[PDB]
DNA sequence: ACAACCTCCTTAGTACATGCAACCATTATCACCGCCAGAGGTAAAATAGTCAACACGCACGGTGTTAGATATTTATCCCTTGCGGTGATAGATT
């Protein structure tokens, strides 16, 4: 799919299909107000707007 | 009249900062032994008592029966799963 006929002027990307710019990484304690020897993941996740 | 100066004299004033680990010995040296103190000993009687006797009297614990609880069994019920249909989201615009 790369030996198709391509004019003098069809400029050529990537799979370009997601815009995320951040994800990031913690861990400290869940919020189960009760059941609490248990921790929680964190991942502070960053875009272009398109998604939340 | 003293002044400091030439020389090697000796004296002696100091030697940066933070922290952790280890354990606490060596001496010899007559203390004599005489006296007597209150002061050690203990017999006999105060400050008072033991524990064995024969009584007294009670608590506790183990054997027995009873009680009821619990963990099992059974079976019911609901809350949950996973997929699916199609939801008004996300967010761009009005």
């Amino acid at each position: 799919s790369e030996e198709d006929e391509r004019p003098i002027g069809r400029l050529l990307v990537d799979a370009c299909y997601s815009p995320v710019e951040r994800i990031a990484y913690n861990v400290e304690a869940a919020r189960v107000e009760q059941r609490t020897d248990l921790d929680k993941l964190v991942i502070e996740m960053e875009t272009n707007g398109t998604i939340d």
